[PDB]
């Protein structure tokens, strides 16, 4: 099966019909406010949160999936369609929809007629923009009366979704037909309260008419696709108290054969001082001034054309610090473009929001971001430093770390889980990589407070060490670190033991006491363990360099000593004592987690990949034996066909599925880079396209979702819906597949004291051309790739050779030449 | 407008059209497992708990609203349709649906072909059964296949409706359709873990088909009036691995005109002990004893027939124990029928679920549920006395109250508010009240715990003190008790004082300090001071009945010293000691509360009502002037315009909603008594027939609601929708109204020395005969209403004429007779 194609050229993907397996969607606005909209124009938008500031409503769960975007309603003498195709689901002529850098075209064409819209979100502007550009394709006359459709969201999810008894009273909404530029809506429910902000909705001719009550609009018995007022040809014109209200405006366009109107909607996050919120003394109406602006700057298709490009342009810059040339477009696509953007919806989303995402439950995790971040530095460092200063500061000065945080607020959230062990090295992982990034030592010196309470702040460096000293303080007799709740993963919990349903296993209770121990983080503080040691030893701390030093190996040494299966990891010693993923069970001997990341810190790794007395080359082999999937690599294998009171969340999950014999994408390029670590160039390559949708527009049905987002989550050898991926769009993966490629693949990978070109990508990729922007120098990476396993290449800069991986950081404004072959 | 009517003979409400203007619904099962049907068969079903254990899924705010209910599917020759209407919503030939006790009937007709199912929860059965009685009506022969459709709930509304991460890749469920008797299914997603329970559903024939996915069921790109498998005449036999599971059976009839066939359906909560949990040493199957028997009682339409029965008795015998003859039968089917049943509903509901309640956030109120006792004490008092032992067990030994509790753990709940300085008052209220009912002074000596606490039980009588001194040594300057987070009603907040959305106002938090006092409050200790005061003394404490007695006074004299406005009680002294509710206000003077609250107490109360120098009248007087309206008595006038951050979340409401200027019936009934308590009997009816909806059948349409239950909210004078009711069904309205009926117009009201007869009816109701049970004793009062002003009755028990309001309370089997004239 296959639904669509990719436009490189175009920077797009394109797709064919609404008959697309699952919605496919894209994530508009990369700054404060953001929207998603499925190809069917279904979906919601928010400013800066959804859980709190949710502009619009979406429903999951629901029948079919997904009927409720934006949508446009068309009456052609009697005739009501719509493009979206939900949800009036119409017989149509043409249709077809377009994802795009921050925007996404649906264009649709039935009965002589063709409605094409653009949607974006454009900068600067915390407004999702849409300009349409209804057309007429007919030798005769088409006379359309045409209604736009919207559900407002009264502003909050988990009050709104939820809790009907205060709130079907408070949806009062303005109206103003006669707006300086067209006609136009103010949700403004709540705001009469605390709230000192809303949302506008309009479209730039004066409306001939409008609606502000959703069941006024549709009336009852009724569905989306069976809308009330579209078909009546006019609008009732309501207005709302209380209940769900909605915007339309009332619009006709008349048109000779090809004649065309153009008509631009604007939807804004609107918001005012406290002071200038009223036009009264009454305090009874809107204050409107920064609207009015709002749909001023978008008034005409000169200025919606206009904004269109500039956003297209800050992408088109975007895209040039990291680029490739190759043979194999598939990879191309990828890494250029829809990888790197996949890896920016992320920077902003965290996991809060998704299809798959409620986006109530969930802000911005501590672990997913510092995760994010990885992905990101590159794309913008400055953005980027605060993250880590926004991230760090929900640091406790115990080290422990809030698991995440509320986005809106910047503020700890215990809400979901609490005493994950690992989080505290994140800090490290991400951060570290910021100074490759850029070399600026200046973050660490920046104050960063603790939990958020001011007179703490300390230099972020002391986030640093907290982290890095949480472990030596907390780990087990093995002298391996302690997991907690959990190490990474939420699933693995030892210390649990629950048999009472209702609670979550990230919430429940977790049990005092154990001498319970994860390798997974072992391994993890023996990669930032010294990336902390270092930093902190150019420092001139370099007394305190060595002490950290050293607590990586015994800790190096004691994750071999005691982790070792003379096979593979240990996945845990559980909380007596006992081991977990042993060869000595019959379900779950390997867990693939301390295997890709223990390789990639490096640990038990030997001469080359033709030495096989490595236990690198020991534990790949196995995960490549055991878990390794044609689709990608299951979490680990067997699954289980029982619940593992001691473990916790882990097998409450049928076998193939998710933490539980599921392929687990984001575990996956950990693995990868263990390949190219270990010199298994063509391994993980074949590993890379294994778990990669670029490769993925081959079977659109096996996975039934989209073709070019790394998606958490595709099934099991062990399930059913094997192949089957779900809660595509918001996995760590983006972030850490970029890099995998960023930096170990192609090799282009950077550090303190210059760039390092070290390529490893198996013979099916001989030759390449990779310009990465660094320090305002363009590095020009021109290649030849022989492939041999443990081959690695010579570099020749400037025209003249030179030793090491390494080139010398260049001034800017200045244009380098890397050549290397292998 | 109207759409049925009542047929009290047959105990029910019936309805013409599924064309009513909002759902309509009934409750189902009065025991452990409740299920909620609208008349379009939309609803769902839970046991015990809605929040965790919800049998199915409902989708609240749905396009249009209430698609999805339990449905059948019937193809008649290419033909489908639903008599629910719903979801197909088809062109029906005939309709209707009559709501019950305990039961609903939906019968539906198109194109001839008759389809009726009775709808009901029966007794000892945690499982809703279904009876159904397809009838052919045609001379032609209809030869069909029937569909019937559910969706299962994965048993978790929070992390069902919310979190779809983990959610859509845990729904395993198994099918057996040779079942001993028919054929059935087991939805048993989280069963593996935890859970040790799961749900049956199942048909008592052979199902020649089925089905366990809902995409599966209804394919993609579809709503459910779209059903696909119904329409391609038969069952595409879906398993489901993940994802949405509903169940389905493939059913066909043959039936010669005027022919019939009958089929009964078994939807279960099922469930076993852990030791026989598993059919195998696997582990891998679900045990299904308890479940064979389950479908096995229930099976024939002998048994299905015989059930139905069982309960009408259940509730036939039930509403003996008061019942009423006279000229209206808008009062008699109230009090009678379907006032005492929409008491019955709430017992068990407290305010957890609704069609306005999601039913995750709420469970039961200790406060809701205190007033929701008197209601119920006299349905069931052996039922009722563990409630006092279930709510009064969420007290702390400080005297402060968990606001609520988790119904099904049985255990408080921070969740929605804490702080409210009136519930430790409410034990008494509703407490005292069991003994009247029984006597019971058995019940003070149980022990009852604090927090649940083990080791810390006490006689529940420590737990009517700790509240009574809770208030004694809470009170501010003017003797006035304290109102913390809220007296009653929520609304009010003194010392929150917030400009930051996303916090509600009852979770949001809550500033230390204040001189902040309710009128309202200590207007309630002021009948609960003497309600415990007493009792005490009973218990031969009397020396701490009479300090318990005193601070009633100082309080009772502090009431109108402090809290009088000459005209009216002042709401309440605020943060810093200014008052609320003066007539010094613009917005706000006259709140109903203390008003309707302190007079049934007896504040300021003189000689008759003739005497209107008695604040008592003064105070009704102006209430009747101020907040008094032709649908009832808004709770305060007038409301506001303006956002009066001092007093919290009161002013968020437009004018004439809610709190907020709004009907809040459930503040009316407290004040009728006053008339009666003043003796303005015509005054209180014609108040009491105000706000109900007995004499609610009229409007059908100005309501949008349930014509036969006491909502919450009808909207106000000041509100466009005025007349506008929303939340209907889980009101303690429905509590409170029975009572004034029960006790203080029909004035047959008990005590602890005796039955105390005393009508207050005004002249609309000269007549009726009043046989209330009591003590095992029937006592028949044939009365004689003329009507006076300050009028009452004099008795003449058992042919010789008695003093008192009082009648001796009478050995058991023994008949009385009571006429009093008045
Ligand atoms: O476990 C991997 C990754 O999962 C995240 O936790 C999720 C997880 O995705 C899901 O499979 C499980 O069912 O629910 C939990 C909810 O938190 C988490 O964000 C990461 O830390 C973790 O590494
Ligand atoms: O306030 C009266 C009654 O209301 C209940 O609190 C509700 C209330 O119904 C609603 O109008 C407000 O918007 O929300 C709160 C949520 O708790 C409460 O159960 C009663 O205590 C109270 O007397």
């Amino acid at each position: 099966m296959r639904y669509g194609h990719f436009d490189d050229e175009a920077r797009e993907y394109v797709i064919t019909t609404p008959h697309t397996p699952y919605p496919w969607i894209n994530y508009l606005g990369s700054e404060q406010f953001f929207s998603l909209l499925s190809h069917q124009a279904g979906g919601y938008s928010f400013y800066r949160d959804a859980k709190m500031r949710r502009l619009t409503r979406y429903r999951y769960n629901n029948i079919p999936a997904d009927a409720g975007g934006r949508y446009l309603y068309v009456n052609d003498g009697g005739d009501v369609w719509t493009p979206s195709w939900l949800p009036v689901k119409a017989d149509l002529d043409h249709f077809e929809a377009r994802h795009g850098l921050g925007y996404s075209t649906i264009t649709g064409e039935r009965n002589g007629v063709r409605v094409e819209t653009l949607f974006f979100v454009p900068v600067g502007e915390n407004a999702e923009v849409q300009k349409v550009t209804v057309t007429n394709t007919s030798d005769s006359y088409k006379s359309l009366t045409l209604f736009s459709f919207v559900e407002f969201c009264l502003w909050n999810a988990q009050d709104d979704q939820t809790n009907y008894q205060r709130n079907l009273s408070i949806g009062e909404v303005e109206v103003e037909q006669e707006s300086p530029h067209g006609s136009a809506i103010y949700h403004r429910t709540e705001y009469r309260e605390r709230r000192d902000h809303y949302a506008v909705f309009a479209v730039n001719t004066q409306a001939e008419g409008f609606d502000t009550d959703r069941d006024t609009f549709v009336g009852a018995y009724n569905s989306l696709g069976e809308a009330a007022v579209p078909l009546k040809g006019e609008s009732a014109n309501s207005v709302a108290s209380g209940w769900y209200p909605i915007g339309s405006h009332s619009v006709a366009v008349s048109l000779a054969p090809g004649e065309s109107r153009e008509l631009v909607y604007v939807l804004g996050y609107v918001e005012n001082p406290d002071e200038e919120k009223w036009a009264d003394d009454a305090k009874q109406v809107v204050n409107k001034e920064r609207a009015h602006a709002l749909l001023s700057r978008f008034a005409t298709s000169e200025q919606t054309d206009a904004a269109f490009a500039a956003l297209k342009d800050y992408w088109t810059d975007l895209l040039s610090t990291y680029s490739v040339s190759s043979n194999d477009e598939k990879l191309d696509r990828m890494v250029n473009i829809w990888n790197q953007y996949q890896c920016m919806v992320t920077f902003n989303m965290s996991r809060s929001a998704s299809f798959f995402e409620t986006g109530i439950g969930r802000g911005m995790g501590f672990r997913d971001s510092n995760q994010d971040l990885l992905g990101f530095v590159h794309l913008i460092p400055e953005r980027a430093r605060e993250r880590i200063i926004d991230i760090a500061s929900t640091q406790f000065a115990d080290g422990s770390a809030y698991h995440q945080y509320q986005p809106l607020t910047k503020r700890g959230n215990n809400d979901i889980g609490s005493g994950f062990n690992d989080d505290p090295l994140w800090l490290i992982a991400g951060t570290a990589a910021y100074i490759k990034e850029t070399g600026d030592f200046s973050i660490l010196d920046e104050p960063v407070p603790f939990d958020n309470e001011p007179g703490s702040e300390v230099p972020l460096f002391e986030h640093l060490t907290r982290s890095f000293e949480f472990t030596v303080t907390h780990r087990g007799p093995h002298g391996l670190p302690l997991i907690g709740r959990a190490d990474w993963n939420d699933c693995l919990n030892l210390n649990c033991f629950s048999t009472t349903p209702g609670e979550s296993f990230q919430t429940i209770e977790n049990q005092a006491g154990g001498v319970a121990e994860s390798t997974f983080i072992a391994a993890q503080f023996v990669l930032y363990g010294e990336q902390y040691a270092e930093l902190a030893a150019r420092r001139g701390l370099a007394d305190v360099a060595d002490r950290a030093r050293g607590h990586v190996a015994e800790m190096r040494d004691a994750l071999l000593t005691d982790g070792w299966d003379g096979s593979w990891f240990l996945r845990a010693y559980d909380y007596y004592g006992n081991p977990i993923g042993t060869d000595a069970h019959d379900e779950g001997k390997i867990w693939i987690e301390p295997q890709g990341f223990a390789v990639m810190a490096g640990v038990g790794v030997g001469e080359g990949p033709q030495d096989t007395d490595a236990p690198a080359i020991k534990a790949l082999d196995s995960v490549n034996e055991m878990l390794a999937t044609d689709h990608g690599m299951v979490l680990q294998y067997p699954a289980y066909t029982t619940y593992q009171v001691h473990m916790g969340e882990v097998s409450t999950y049928p076998p193939g599925y998710k933490e539980n014999g599921g392929i687990f994408c984001h575990a996956n390029p950990w693995v990868i880079i263990a390949e190219t670590v270990v010199g298994r160039g063509g391994r993980a390559f074949d590993y890379y396209k294994r778990i990669t949708p670029a490769y993925r527009e081959d079977i659109s049905d096996v996975h039934r979702l989209e073709p070019y987002v790394y998606a958490q989550m595709i099934a099991g050898k062990e399930a059913v819906r094997h192949g089957e991926a779900k809660n595509s769009w918001l996995t760590g993966t983006a972030a850490w597949n970029f890099v995998t490629v960023s930096q170990y693949l192609l090799g282009v990978r950077p550090e303190y004291d210059g760039l390092v070109v070290d390529p490893q990508i198996g013979p099916d990729v001989p030759s390449f051309t990779v310009t990465r922007v660094a320090r305002g120098a363009t590095y020009e990476i021109t290649v030849t790739n022989s492939g041999t396993d443990g081959s690695r290449g010579r570099l020749v800069v400037d025209g003249t050779p030179v030793e090491g991986n390494l080139v010398p950081y260049a001034p800017a404004g200045s244009t380098v030449r890397v050549d290397v072959t292998l």
